[PDB]
């Protein structure tokens, strides 16, 4: 209905950049600095690979053997099909050629039966060949005896009668720190426990390590090989080197029972390991990702990447080990390594391995028949894709990490689920920097910056995103984006084939932070016109702001981008962003602008130096403490610059100079406390009391935040119930009818004012009074409990006086307005929170005996006092939205603003009149009366309740209250002569026909609208002073017929009408 006029859904001052509790950010307070922990530069490479073999062919060790079967297969060789010299040739060969396939780009030393002194003259050459590179000394011990306690590897001697006692200690001194050994022999922990007793305990805080020597072993010291036909003699290197091919063989003999598909189809296997888009490749392509998503999630961070990420050969040894794991259990042995890590073996993810061999060896009766290509992909990739998208979307916390994130790693760059795995990447970097910490940790970077360089332009906006959350986390991908030449991509999605501006925020907010403090960077997109492309788009709020954080980040402390900027005409396209309504954007382009910067002289600069610092002055006076905080940095910057002059300036001062001058003074007199310390630190840049000294910009910190941070019922439900109390009240205030005024109070509250209540206000939809001293000391009380809830002071300056309070966002959590005597206000939220108040924003409005009034409707904030204007605030913009000339010549002593009708203002004066403003108006002044005819000030001015523009208005300090309506008649309506002069206050009600009126003897006298007198108070002096003149607090209730009423004494009394 049309009652809906009083009832605004009009919030103000609740954005981000006001913020509360728990962040201080909101521009005063620095970005949070970061501490990242996937920061590994030590990428180890394996250079030398020594194998021995010391396997005497038909010669069996006295060990235990015995079986008539007995398996001897080493390397996919029969040894008694050649001989002994021919064979152990092969079985080198062959062991090498497994081994080389893994690391290519390595030497390969192989040596067959040897003396003591021949593993001597390998080891030695193989530091000497690799000096701080890793070697890998594998031994094979299956044609001679076992290991000993002592620790003790046995080899031949010149003419194979003796085994020689080769000790781990002889070894071990000449392999040293980057080692890894594979021991394929029986009882393989005698030597891992003896390699454990060389070097003393200590040095880590682990279970039983200290060098970076890592270790290989078959099995436990009571344990031997085994002696199977189903197995080879060689089950332990085969796992480790041909992991493929063992473990087909393996699930053919122990699963399927072997007997139905052919065993030499998996010799026979179509395609090469590299290839993903064959069959032989897919399927060792899936062992590396089950495999290797076993490591992330069984082992800590620091031991799966030192293990899988540092090292290729390393990482690979240590996949194919988990095989080995698993298939030497059913062979009676347990195997170990020397960075022990826990049981991996039945793992719910072999599970799925176990399922896509099967899938594939059915295929492969069909795929060797005929190479007819019919090779289907298995769904491995798809299926856990789908997985990891149950978990981001039931389950979508902090509850044990995903466990497909390093399967999502391995789909990143295959076409068939590359777009969909960037997506729920993009969609799991979302959620937090946690979870970024992740991606990254896995291994995400190298894949993610290989994805830069796509002309696919369907990947490109979702690289924009994973960049963007990257990037908001750490800062130090820069370096990585500019060597690799990243910063192309970013420049050119500006420029945009696509669209969407909220895309390109993201974009230009990647181009910033590549950029921050990073000359390398700044040199990088200086080259490539990142000015050109961010100035083209000055000529959407989020894309604007940064357009100027990125720009100002180029410029930032560089000659050469600034001397660009100037002579690109930088000034002049930010320029118009200063009175943009978003002060987010508004405050970016001082920041920008405040960059470029640093006798009679003219070269280009100094038109562009001074053009820029008038444009500067003008925001000073900006609505938003976000602004000024950074104008006071623009003007602390060109201060230091223009140190010389500023001196010579303010001495006089104690064209542009005096004026630089001036903004400083304001700028240490601000109301916001964060911004007055900065005009403190720009006067003392002049002498009036080094780049530790210039004060720290914080709009691009606090701006970043957005971007760090995931991309209402119980709020809306409070609304409701609120807005029908207000319903029902105006109803009753409306009707019903008002009897007399009850003289016994419900309040003798003393406030311990030593001088006497000012001002106060009640809040309409709780028992709270809101009370002011005459030095602007802030005191809320419930008068329903009787009890303090809160005191302030508003600010802490020496020259005190209120002037004004005001509720705003009545209907959804208030916050207390404060106005000053001077006009600077003050707007404060959780106010009557035991001491936990903080200050939203403070603004000078008038740039005096200062008057205001707050209009929900519009948003709109009246100022004005003994000044020939009416200053006009939009809060939603923080603003200065037009200067009204009043037209009197006196001052405006009295001011409201129609609560019903937005842009509606009444103004009394220091003579008596009284003016009506349409503020929307292009002529402002509606009319212009004097009614009551003592030229005396008019101390108290209101709309009438209702929806009409009449009015109750214009107590005269003479003492007569004149009702009137501007419809009609210019004339008065009804008279009543409330007081024999000295009218000291005036009060009306918003809604019901009640109005009250203060005297400056005692006294206080209550009205109906139609002018009876339903009662009088008088307050008495307490000692012998006689001073009750300052009745200046009178103030209803919003929705009640209740009255709060105080004096020049000490207490607050609050009555009602029965």
């Amino acid at each position: 209905a049309t009652s809906m006029a009083y009832l605004p859904q009009t919030i103000v001052l609740c954005e981000l950049r006001h913020d509360a509790s728990e962040a201080s950010a909101p521009l005063g307070t620095s970005e949070i600095v970061l501490v990242p922990k996937w920061r590994l530069k030590e990428r180890m490479k394996t250079g030398c690979v020594a194998l021995v073999l010391c396997l005497n062919i038909t010669v069996d060790p006295p060990d235990v053997i015995k079986i008539s079967p007995c398996a001897r297969i080493e390397a996919w060789i029969d040894p008694f099909s050649m001989a002994p010299p021919k064979a152990l040739e092969t079985i080198g060969k062959n062991l090498s050629t497994q081994y080389e396939r893994w690391q290519p780009r390595a030497r390969y030393k192989v040596q067959l039966d040897p003396t003591v002194d021949e593993v001597r003259k390998l080891c030695l050459t193989c530091r000497k060949y690799a000096k701080t590179e890793r070697v890998l000394f594998h031994y094979n011990g299956h044609g001679v005896p076992k290991p000993t306690a002592n620790g003790e590897i046995w080899v031949f001697n010149k003419s194979y009668t003796q085994y020689i006692p080769l000790p781990i200690s002889e070894l071990d001194s000449w392999l040293k720190t980057p080692s890894i050994y594979v021991f394929d022999c029986s009882a393989a922990r005698m030597i891992l426990n003896a390699f454990a007793e060389l070097h003393d305990w200590g040095s880590s805080g682990s279970s039983g390590s200290s060098r970076d020597c890592i270790l290989l072993a078959a099995c436990d010291v009571h344990e031997t090989l085994p002696q199977s036909v189903e197995f080879p003699a060689d089950v332990f290197t085969s796992c480790l080197t041909t992991p493929i091919k063992m473990a087909l063989k393996w699930f053919c003999r122990r699963s399927l029972l072997k007997e139905i598909i052919d065993e030499s189809l998996i010799d026979r296997i179509p395609g090469r390991q590299n290839d993903r888009k064959t069959l032989l490749g897919e399927l060792n392509w899936i062992f590396t990702a089950v495999t290797d998503t076993i490591a992330w999630n069984v082992l800590p961070h620091e031991l799966f990447q030192r293990l899988f990420r540092q090292d290729l050969l390393v990482a690979s040894l240590f996949r194919n080990f988990l095989l080995a794991e698993r298939i030497m259990r059913s062979a009676n042995c347990n195997p170990i390594s020397h960075p022990m890590l826990p049981p991996t073996h039945q793992h719910h993810m072999w599970d799925a391995w176990d399922m896509a061999a099967e899938i594939c060896l059915s295929q492969l009766p069909q795929l060797v028949l005929d190479p007819s290509t019919e090779f289907q992909p298995s769904p491995f990739f798809t299926e856990q894709l789908t997985a990891f998208e149950v978990w981001l979307d039931h389950g979508s916390e902090h509850k044990k990490p995903p466990e497909q994130l390093p399967i999502v790693l391995q789909v990143l760059l295959s076409q068939c689920h590359r777009f969909r795995a960037l997506v729920l990447l993009g969609r799991f970097l979302d959620m937090g920097s946690w979870a970024v910490d992740l991606a990254l940790s896995v291994g995400i970077f190298p894949y993610v910056l290989k994805l830069l360089q796509t002309t696919t332009n369907e990947l490109r906006q979702i690289l924009v995103f994973i960049w963007t959350k990257i990037l908001a986390l750490d800062k130090s991908c820069q370096i990585d984006l500019v060597k690799d030449g990243g910063h192309t991509y970013f420049i050119r999605f500006l420029d945009s084939s696509g669209a969407f501006p909220e895309q390109r925020a993201m974009a230009a907010f990647v181009l910033a932070v590549i950029v921050d403090g990073h000359r390398r960077g700044q040199e990088a997109c200086l080259e490539a016109n990142l000015i050109g492309v961010c100035l083209g788009h000055l000529e959407e709020p989020l894309f604007l702001q940064w357009l100027c954080l990125c720009l100002g980040k180029l410029w930032e402390d560089f000659m050469e981008a600034q001397i660009m900027g100037r002579e690109a005409n930088a000034f002049e396209k930010l320029a118009p962003l200063l009175s943009e309504p978003q002060p987010e954007v508004r405050a970016a382009a001082v920041f920008a602008l405040g960059t470029l910067l640093d006798e009679f002289d003219d070269d280009e600069k100094i038109r562009a130096e001074d053009a820029i610092i008038k444009s500067l002055l003008d925001v000073v006076s900006d609505g938003s403490p976000l602004v000024r905080a950074e104008v006071a940095v623009a003007l602390a910057r060109f201060a230091f610059g223009h140190k010389q002059h500023l001196k010579l300036a303010a001495a006089s001062y104690w064209a542009v100079y005096s004026q630089c001058v001036r903004a400083m003074f304001a700028l240490a007199k601000d109301p916001s406390p964060r911004i007055a310390s900065l005009g403190r630190r720009v006067l003392s840049i002049i002498g009036i009391e080094e780049r530790s000294l210039l004060p720290l910009s914080t709009i691009y910190g606090w701006s970043c935040g957005h971007f760090s941070k995931p991309l209402s019922q119980e709020i809306a439900a409070k609304r409701e119930e609120k807005e029908k109390f207000a319903l029902e009240h105006i109803a009753k205030c409306q009707h019903s009818s008002i009897s007399k005024l009850n003289n016994n109070p419900i309040a003798n509250w003393d406030t311990r004012f030593e001088t006497g209540t000012k001002t106060a206000l009640l809040h309409p939809f709780s028992p709270i009074v809101v009370a002011a001293d005459e030095n602007e000391r802030i005191r809320v009380w419930n008068y329903e409990e009787a009890t303090l809830l809160n005191g302030f002071d508003n600010h802490d300056f020496p020259d005190k006086g209120i002037s004004k309070l005001c509720l705003i966002n009545e209907l959804d959590d208030s916050l207390l307005l404060v106005a000053s005597c001077d006009g600077s206000v003050r707007i404060w939220k959780n106010y009557a929170t035991k001491g936990k108040q903080k200050l939203v924003t403070g603004f000078s409005s008038i740039q005096l005996n200062a008057v205001v009034d707050w209009q929900q409707q519009s948003g709109y904030l009246y100022a004005s006092g003994e000044t020939s204007t009416v200053t006009l605030w939009d809060l939603e913009k923080e603003q200065l939205v037009r200067s009204v000339p009043s037209e009197s010549e006196c001052g405006v002593t009295a001011l409201s603003a129609s609560q019903v009708h937005g842009g509606q203002l009444a103004a009394g004066f220091a003579d008596g009149s009284l003016r009506l403003y349409d503020v929307r108006s292009p002529e402002p002044l509606v009319c212009a009366t004097r009614p009551h005819q003592k030229v005396e000030r008019v101390v108290g001015l209101s709309f009438q309740p209702g929806l009409d523009p009449a009015k109750v208005v214009s107590a005269s300090q003479a003492g007569d209250i004149q009702f009137l309506d501007l419809r009609t008649t210019r004339d008065t309506y009804l008279t009543i002569d409330a007081h024999r002069g000295s009218l000291t206050a005036l009060a009306v009600h918003r809604h019901a026909p009640i109005i009250a009126s203060g005297s400056a003897k005692q006294l206080i006298k209550v009205f109906s609208l139609q002018g009876e007198q339903l009662g009088i108070i008088r307050y008495y002096p307490s000692f012998m002073a006689q001073k009750i003149g300052s009745v200046s607090c009178l103030t209803f209730h919003p929705y009640q017929v209740l009255l709060a009423a105080g004096a020049a004494d000490s207490f607050v009394s609050i009555y009602t009408h029965d």
